[PDB]
């Protein structure tokens, strides 16, 4: 009957000042075409805070919901999307409002499960974009370099295996020794601790003649080593820049200022990225993730916090400490919150 859920009160990029936690809403009920799901786990993304700082659409006012995925099982569906659903299926989705103990969704947009595992959440948004982005704009085939920045992340590791299983040659960025380990399990062929290791100097000495495509999700000095680093006709990829979200306009310094001179001159390409423009695909890429991933031939790596300073992220209440988690880069793997029943 009532329900806890995070609601944007005010705009912000800083989430914990930006997103209160509202703990007698009404329940939602769903239309004749809607399901009503009880979200097991929820996605935390770097660009919650995008979102929280009104950053989507900024013509719309807080209040409004938050979060951009789920997984968990239909509790109540209207007469129509029973035809294709039933109470107690396991689902997933992508709809903004998931960091909820229910979210109407309507069926149409629903993604059936085999059960309510949050390994296959990591494929939501995570998974997709990195097979989307990579298979329209990358051109990779066998032998191509692949440089994949945030390499031990929730989008990063995707990036990584399925750039290995197209036959390129990988090498990923991280923070710590133990990402990179988890790296070479994946079968990085050039795991970097960036922390430790100097990335520029690395790309110099190790690949002379440059890296074919980069899927850059970091910005700031990370992106313009990138930009350096491309080879002939190489494709640099801006999936995001995460360097910059927490700043008050979002963005990452750059030294960018000879950009087109650096790309003439390599005949080389800056290549945006935006999920939802992609849609067309993206049933299609979930539907090969989800099989690569039952089948155990994907690395769907979650961090539910369970190594965090407070531990397990269970319930709304953790987001809070998720988000920070992230933005301290601790994570390995996509961040996941459980929402237990
Ligand atoms: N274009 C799209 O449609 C789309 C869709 C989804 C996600 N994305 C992008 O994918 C990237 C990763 O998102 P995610 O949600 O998957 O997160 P994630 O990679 O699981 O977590 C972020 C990671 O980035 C690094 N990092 C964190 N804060 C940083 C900072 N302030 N400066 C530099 N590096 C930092 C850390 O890894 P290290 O150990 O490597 O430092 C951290 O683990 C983001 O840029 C996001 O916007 C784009
Ligand atoms: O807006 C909707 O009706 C749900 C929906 C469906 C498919 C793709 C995106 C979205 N919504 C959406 C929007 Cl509008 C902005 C940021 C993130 C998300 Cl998931
Ligand atoms: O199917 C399309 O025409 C693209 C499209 C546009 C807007 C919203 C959703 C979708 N597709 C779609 C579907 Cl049909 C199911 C699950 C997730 C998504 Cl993004
Ligand atoms: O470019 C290609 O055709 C290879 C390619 C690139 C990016 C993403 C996916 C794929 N192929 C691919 C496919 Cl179609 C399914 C599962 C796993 C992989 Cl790696
Ligand atoms: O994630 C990003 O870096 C881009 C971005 C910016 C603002 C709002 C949403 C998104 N990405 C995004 C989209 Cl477009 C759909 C579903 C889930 C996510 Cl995280
Ligand atoms: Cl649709
Ligand atoms: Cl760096």
């Amino acid at each position: 009957s009532m329900m806890q859920k995070l609601v944007v009160t005010r705009l912000s990029p800083n989430f914990r000042e930006a997103v209160t936690l509202s703990r007698d809403c009404p329940v939602p009920l769903p239309g004749d075409g809607d399901l009503l799901v009880r979200n097991r786990f929820v996605g935390v993304n770097a660009s919650d805070i995008n979102y929280s700082a009104g950053r989507y659409d900024p013509s719309v006012k807080p209040p409004f919901d938050i979060g951009f995925e789920g997984i968990g099982e239909v509790v109540a569906l209207g007469l129509s999307a029973s035809a294709r659903y039933t109470v107690g299926q396991a689902v997933a989705y992508m709809a903004p409002g998931s960091f909820a103990e229910y979210t109407v969704v309507p069926a149409s947009i629903a993604t059936p499960v085999p059960s309510v595992k949050p390994e296959y959440l990591t494929l939501l948004v995570s998974g997709t974009t990195a097979y989307i982005s990579l298979k329209e704009l990358g051109g990779l085939s066998e032998g191509k370099k692949v440089l994949v920045t945030a390499a031990a992340g929730g989008t990063g590791q995707f990036a990584m295996q399925l750039s290995k299983k197209a036959k390129c040659h990988v090498i990923g960025t991280c923070s710590s020794d133990e990402k990179s380990a988890f790296l070479k399990s994946l079968g990085c062929d050039r795991p970097i601790n960036y922390k430790t290791e100097p990335v520029g100097t690395v790309l110099k000495q190790e690949y002379p003649e440059g890296v074919d495509v980069v899927y850059e999700s970091v910005g700031g000095a990370m992106f313009d080593l990138a930009v350096d680093a491309l080879a002939t006709k190489g494709r640099l990829i801006v999936i995001g820049f995460i360097s910059g979200y927490q700043t008050p306009t979002g963005l990452s310094p750059v030294k960018a200022g000879t950009l087109p001179a650096k790309l003439l001159k390599k005949s080389a390409s800056v290549q945006g990225f935006f999920l939802n423009h992609y849609l067309s695909k993206y049933q299609a890429a979930m539907s090969h993730l989800l099989e690569m991933c039952v089948s155990g031939d994907l690395v769907c790596e979650v961090d539910l916090g369970d190594l965090s300073p407070e531990g397990r992220f269970t319930g709304l209440e953790s987001i809070f400490r998720a988000v920070n988690y992230m933005y301290m880069g601790k994570n390995t793997g996509k961040i996941v919150v459980e929402l237990p029943h």
